């Protein structure tokens, strides 16, 4: 029954088990939430940016995220975003702070600004891994330089049905072309810990919208 609306610019936080972010440039987008992982993000047409979601404040190579999404009026993507960060490494080298992500729906493909990795099969699921690089740019740890690790998969992840993530897949997947993920459970950076969390994105919307579901653990036993 516990459950929140966040419509501030910008707020993390958790409702119950589950963590969530929130972050906005303007406008009315708002983020419902429950403790039993139900879950909205209702946005304004306009120049405006979304990201937020649902998900755990930690990252967790083991863990398998199920999910339902029984709307999506057009979101720039839908997908699986974490961070890792190693304070150890050095802020020079972009493999010292990543930005991951498993797109699972779109309308604008973010991946198509990487290079190339492999391809491989996860839960049937015939995904393409790509590499990008941001320069100075936001994360967790303020302004720095990082790479991004996506993960795509060759056809949109239809509404109405429950789907699987099978982290370490994508993990392995990374692994195999030297993409290393750095620590995914820690609060040495910043601004945020290292967060893994279903998102929403939704940049420069055309016509307001909302995206609607569900998330959930899943990690077998």
């Amino acid at each position: 029954m516990e459950a929140t609306l966040i419509t501030q610019p910008h707020a993390t936080g958790h409702v119950g088990n589950f963590f969530f972010t929130h972050w906005k440039d303007g406008g009315s987008a708002a983020l419902d939430l429950d403790a039993k992982g139900n879950f909205s993000v209702s946005w304004q047409g306009g120049g405006y940016n979304y990201v937020g979601g649902p998900g755990w404040h930690f990252g967790d190579k083991n863990r398998v995220i199920g999910y339902r999404f029984n709307q999506d009026s057009g979101a720039s993507y839908i997908t699986l975003y974490g961070w890792g960060y190693d304070k150890s490494m050095p802020a020079t080298d972009p493999a010292h702070l990543v930005e991951y992500y498993i797109l699972q729906r779109w309308t604008y493909d973010p991946s198509q600004d990487g290079i190339y990795g492999k391809t491989f099969v996860s839960n049937g699921i015939e995904y393409s891994t790509y590499r990008s690089i941001r320069k100075v740019k936001p994360s967790i740890n303020g302004p720095t330089t990082f790479y991004q690790y996506w993960s795509k998969p060759s056809a949109q992840q239809e509404l109405g049905k429950d789907h699987k993530i099978i982290f370490a897949d994508h993990v392995k997947a990374w692994a195999d072309t030297g993409w290393i993920l750095p620590d995914m459970n820690n609060f040495d950076a910043s601004d945020d810990p290292t967060y893994q969390v279903l998102a929403v994105e939704v940049f420069n919307p055309q016509k307001n919208g909302t995206a609607s579901g569900q998330v959930w653990d899943e990690t077998p036993r």
